[PDB]
């Protein structure tokens, strides 16, 4: 399908078995959540934004459902704006940008 | 064209007179490009992302070529990490995500 740019591009994601919207966001290197639970152990990791760096929860191998699609990999779990999906998942989807 | 995301999308832009890198961020509502000098009257504004809020100059109908093309809109200007190209200026070039 395709995306036009008029409004935030959001999208409805399917992560730890709840329902959440999120960013499709090709500024963003990484997927980042808002806080909650996921799975498995963590390690630490620092992002740096427009407003500075954070630390941040870094899961890795989370199953995300996004667009009628099933991903898997690795999610960060902080105190973001908005959840982004980030180029790492985006490329999973096979989005790209098209002009 | 079709841009990948396995890398960043950037790409070179023309603005106030200068030639500089910038970042596709469909993440971003506007546009803005680290500190510099934009001709005609701006309003203080602030902008909020992952590490907090910087504090930009908001300079508005403000001429830039991206990809060869020109366009014209809202630029954020302030200490923002790197160039980012927000959806306000991708819509102008017909920018679509695509999967
Ligand atoms: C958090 C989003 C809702 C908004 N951000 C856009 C987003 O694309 C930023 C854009 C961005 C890009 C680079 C540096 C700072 C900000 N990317 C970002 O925060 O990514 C972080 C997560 O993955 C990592 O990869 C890149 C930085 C890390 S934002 O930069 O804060 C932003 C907010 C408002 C406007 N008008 C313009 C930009």
């Amino acid at each position: 399908p395709q995306i036009t740019l008029w409004q935030r591009p959001i999208v409805t994601i399917k992560v730890g078995g709840q329902l959440k919207e999120a960013l499709l966001d090709t500024g963003a290197d990484d997927t980042v959540l808002e806080d909650m639970e996921l799975p498995g152990r963590w390690k630490p990791r620092m992002i740096g934004g427009i407003g500075g760096f954070v630390k941040v929860r870094q899961y890795d191998q989370i199953p995300i459902e996004i667009c009628g699609h099933k991903v898997i990999g690795t999610v960060l779990v902080g105190p973001t704006p908005t959840n982004i999906i980030g180029r790492n998942l985006m490329t999973q989807l096979g989005f790209t940008l098209n002009f």
